[PDB]
């Protein structure tokens, strides 16, 4: 049997503290996508459940799983106190991709019946 889901999206809230939000972000040469480089201990990114490697797909309620570094910045900017962070595991996320769900939030949304519905 075939397992249809596995280790989904997970949208990270983490809130601004004394040090920002405590994480390093970076875009991989050759790729079209952000990663988390760094996690500082003792920040809230560590809370939300950032992982140096998961990829990052979206920001607040925007897509930037193919964006920029400057495009998904200027989305960071958007976060007033608090920051979501839409992330997935990289190898994970191009075999779900594979399957024509939404790794953005639709996969976090249709835990119930996979799809649309």
């Amino acid at each position: 049997g075939i397992d249809p889901f596995t280790m989904l999206p997970r949208l990270c809230c983490l809130e601004k503290g004394p040090n920002g939000y405590g994480f390093h972000l970076h875009g991989e040469k050759g790729k079209l996508g952000q990663y988390i480089r760094l996690v500082e201990p003792g920040s809230p990114a560590e809370k939300a459940g950032l992982l140096a490697g998961d990829r990052l797909v979206e920001v607040n309620g925007e897509n930037v799983e193919k964006e920029t570094h400057q495009q998904v910045v200027s989305r960071i900017r958007a976060a007033l106190n608090a920051v979501r962070l839409l992330v997935v595991d990289p190898e994970t996320d191009e075999q779900l991709q594979k399957l024509g769900v939404q790794v953005r939030e639709e996969l976090l949304r249709a835990q119930e019946a996979p799809g649309q519905a």
